[PDB]
RNA sequence: UUCAGACCGGAGCAAUCCAGGUCGGUUUCUAUCUAUUAUAAAUUUCUCCCAGUACGAAAGGACAAGAGAAAUGGGACCAACCU
């Protein structure tokens, strides 16, 4: 059995603006020129990575970092992702540019999908979830063609949290809300819900034409 | 401060009073007329040097020239970040 679904790195998806499509073919040709030197592996928010940077100021030019991918955003050449880790008890985040020429090797130790598409809420979660072993070895993939969905509820510090996570606009399934909240506050949070949004139709973003076109563009670019 | 209430010194037999303190106390306008409603052509630090040299018995110790960084003020703009 060969389950086959093509994972397109999220920054090959052009934004909704009215920008002239000529711009996007340029960015694509550049970042696809970049793909051929530095190899960029798949990963998702929740997946654990280790990046090697060229560091001008250190003695060993290589700087090593390891953490969770908390969120990604961008498009074209300006793609970025954010790593999070606790070193010695200090919470540390880094923002990396995917296509930046300073980055030498990216390495995936654990490929994983956690329930929410961004976790900034690991800021208010207890220190365990942000801690990782600097030296852990890459734990490989069995080619199940199923990226494992780890459903893990989290514990949080007492309020306030850097954002209000209980409220509907965030759609957080990952947080454990029974232990961290009271019924009153769970009714409060329901006053900000906007039920009609999922049914808004016109607010929906259509892709697939573009998907076919640019995927064909990537095939065509690998061939040559 | 500056009215109406109120205490506390004091002054008056009192009513009341002292540019003496203290607490409290309504801030109204829908613009008729005149006036007016975006051109540009930078300013300042602090470093780095020079040169620890010129200057003085030593102790302390420069400008000028030349490379950098900022900050503020003009004019803009969202690839990223952040809202
Ligand atoms: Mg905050
Ligand atoms: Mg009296
Ligand atoms: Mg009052
Ligand atoms: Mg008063
Ligand atoms: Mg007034
Ligand atoms: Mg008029
Ligand atoms: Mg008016
Ligand atoms: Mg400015």
């Amino acid at each position: 059995q060969r389950p086959e679904t093509r994972f397109l790195s999220p920054e090959f998806i052009p934004p909704r603006g009215r920008t002239n499509p000529l711009k996007f073919q340029i960015e694509r040709k550049d970042m696809l020129e970049r793909r051929k030197i530095l190899h960029i592996p798949e990963f998702y928010v929740g997946s654990i990575l280790r990046v090697t940077t060229a560091d001008p100021y250190a003695s060993a030019k290589t700087s090593q970092f390891l953490g969770i991918c908390i969120q990604r955003s961008g498009s074209g050449l300006g793609a970025t992702f954010i790593l999070r880790n606790t070193i010695e008890g200090q919470g540390v985040e880094i923002c990396f540019e995917l296509y930046n020429p300073r980055i030498q090797e990216i390495q995936v130790v654990k490929l994983e999908k956690r329930l929410d598409n961004s976790l900034l809420y690991l800021r208010d979660a207890l220190p365990e979830y942000s801690t990782f072993d600097v030296n852990m070895k890459p734990i490989t993939q069995e080619f199940n063609q199923e990226v494992p969905v780890n459903q893990l509820k989290v514990k949080m510090k007492p309020k306030p949290w850097s954002k209000r996570w209980e409220r509907p606009k965030f759609n957080i399934k990952g947080i454990r809300f029974d232990l961290c909240l009271t019924e009153e506050q769970m009714r409060e949070a329901q006053k900000w819900s906007q039920p009609w949004l999922e049914f808004d139709m016109m607010r929906e973003y259509d892709t697939s034409k573009i998907e076919a076109a640019i995927w064909d563009e990537i095939e065509a670019s690998k061939n040559s």
